[PDB]
């Protein structure tokens, strides 16, 4: 609760990933308002670097605890803490690329660590997340529910092409927390994800996320 997740709160990154067999690590850290729903996160890319795929489709994968919650609604993810939460996330793109990730959070000395493996398969060498054509995501709205003891986010997500038009994800989240806690009931979260500096080739990023959860009913 409001005692061990504070106001401002950092967090440390590291993911281990595969794109299409391109082996890389990203290792970062962040800051933000767990009750206010904002935070920005600094990402260096420290094997694999340059990427030869578009940053895009690892980008929302850098922090449920902080999403803004109505005082109603359950903040399932927040209540977690201090042992905190798993979630298994897929993402099925339009072209048949596939990515799994796979996230442990958890609370230590006063930080959130984040643990990610990303598996990324089927891109086509001619779409474009291999030829880097995407231009970051559009606002996205997470449908939340629970089931069989978890709560699952579901995403039709849209990804901005240079040359105009939208690559489609539909992406499915299981969030699990480590001890019983209160689920929540129905509801919606509205993200809204940005790249808010890069250098030329991508090995360091800078992104910027808004989350807000809003009623249902």
């Amino acid at each position: 609760n409001m005692a061990i997740i504070k106001e401002f709160m950092r967090f440390k990154v590291h993911m281990e990933g595969s794109v299409n067999g391109h082996e890389f690590e990203i290792e970062g850290e962040g800051e933000g308002r767990p009750y206010e729903g904002t935070q920005t996160a600094k990402l260096k890319v420290t094997k694999g670097g340059p990427l030869p795929f578009a940053w895009d489709i690892l980008s929302p994968q850098f922090s449920k605890a902080y999403v803004k919650h109505p005082a109603d609604i359950p903040d399932y993810l927040k209540l977690s803490f201090p042992e905190g939460f798993k979630w298994e996330r897929v993402m099925n793109f339009e072209d048949g690329g596939v990515v799994t990730v796979t996230q442990d959070s958890s609370l230590q000395d006063g930080e959130f660590i984040y643990k990610v493996k990303l598996r990324g398969t089927n891109f086509p060498s001619d779409g474009p997340v291999m030829q880097k054509k995407t231009m970051g995501w559009e606002a996205s709205s997470e449908r939340m529910y629970p089931e069989d003891g978890a709560l699952k986010g579901e995403i039709k997500q849209r990804l901005k092409l240079k040359d105009g038009g939208h690559y489609d994800a539909e992406v499915k989240t299981t969030y699990k927390a480590k001890k019983p806690v209160q689920l929540p009931g129905a509801y919606n979260v509205n993200i809204k994800l940005d790249i808010t500096s890069h250098n030329e080739d991508y090995t360091i990023v800078e992104q910027y996320e808004r989350a807000e959860g809003r009623h249902s009913t």
